């Protein structure tokens, strides 16, 4: 059985060969990552004399076209951030090679899920969480600039990479599922644990969905475990409500999917359709604000005082506002006293 004249496997992926030279320019070293899109290889760019990561997209039209969207968005961001100060991965160039679209990037390191695994799923310190939060809010501020207006739409620990294994600098990756505020097409979006209530409820959405995801990500980075680990949409919404309570009636009254999860009482108030009772799984206790941090494991550690935790909790709750019009926006998140 032959795929792509012998160059591809049965998963639409290019069969990586060590030492292969491409286009009289790149010497392929090794496979360093993989995902639904294809593969990431370490390669030496002999023209620029540097190591690069090449994202080799699957040779299949749906994957190609997803990547073409990604290339356009990365090129737009490139021409609007030439100093590379806004925490988005830098696309150096792209090319088609043996029926695969290939995106050449700066080399990065481990993703933040890998980092959580490296903590044995116990979380990173509040101080490292703060550094990640500040960089992510800066990235979201850039995506919100009017000429971009990019909604990432799939923020999760796996899509945030360290630049260097020993440093806290990060870059956001993976814009294949992204869109712009003026051209919102998708109804079904965001990975489930990180999915905003407006998307669960079938309501209009905007860049605020990414702030919701960030709030979820930051809690998980410090505790080691997802904040809302739903097995399906109904379970996801129920897990959200355990922490945050029943959403406001003015939202549910306008939500096409309200009755997937909730029922309206003769009061006019809404309740869940037949979990811990609503709002009784307190973020205050998830974070261990007064009890030594998650699992009590930060008791007697510098940089984890009650005051520090109260600042973090306050910021997170503003990121997890059910109302996307009042959910904290990146400019103001960066001014919050968690960062002072
Ligand atoms: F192989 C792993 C170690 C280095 N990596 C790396 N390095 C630079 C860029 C990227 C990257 C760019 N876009 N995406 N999208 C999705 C996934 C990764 C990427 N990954 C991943």
């Amino acid at each position: 059985k032959v795929y792509n004249d012998g160059y591809d496997d049965d998963n639409y992926d290019y069969i990586v060969k060590n030492g292969e030279k491409w286009m009289d320019r790149y010497e392929i070293d090794s496979l360093i990552g993989k995902g639904s899109f294809g593969q990431v290889v370490k390669a030496y760019d002999r023209v620029e004399q540097e190591w690069v990561a090449i994202k080799i997209i699957k040779n299949k039209k749906a994957f190609l076209n997803q990547a073409q969207i990604e290339v356009r968005l990365l090129e737009l961001m490139n021409k609007h951030d030439t100093e590379m100060k806004y925490y988005i991965v830098h696309l150096k160039r792209h090319f088609m090679f043996r029926n695969h679209l290939c995106l050449v990037f700066e080399m990065l390191s481990y993703n933040l899920y890998d980092l959580l695994r490296n903590t044995n799923f116990r979380g990173v310190s509040l101080n490292l969480t703060r550094k990640f939060a500040q960089q992510m809010c800066t990235a979201l501020l850039f995506l919100a600039t009017p000429e971009l207006s990019i909604i990432h739409c799939d923020l999760k620990p796996e899509n945030i990479l360290l630049c260097n294994p020993k440093r806290s600098a990060i870059k956001i990756v993976d814009f294949g599922s992204s869109c712009q505020l003026g051209q919102r097409i998708y109804q079904y979006i965001q990975s489930r644990f990180y999915r905003s209530p407006e998307v669960l409820l079938g309501m209009p959405y905007d860049l605020a969905i990414d702030m919701w995801s960030l709030g979820c990500i930051l809690v998980e980075m410090h505790t080691g475990e997802p904040l809302f680990s739903g097995a399906n949409e109904v379970d996801q919404m129920n897990k959200i409500v355990e922490v945050l309570g029943i959403p406001p009636a003015h939202i549910l009254d306008q939500a096409p999917k309200a009755r997937k999860f909730f029922e309206k009482l003769p009061d006019g108030t809404w309740n869940l359709k037949k979990y811990k009772p609503p709002g009784t799984r307190k973020l205050h206790n998830i974070l261990g604000v007064e009890t030594g941090g998650p699992g009590g494991r930060r008791a007697g550690e510098s940089g984890h005082t009650v005051a520090d935790y109260l600042k973090f909790k306050d910021l997170i709750l503003r990121m997890l506002d059910y109302d996307p019009k009042t959910r904290i926006q990146p400019y103001y998140a960066l001014q919050h006293s968690f960062f002072k």
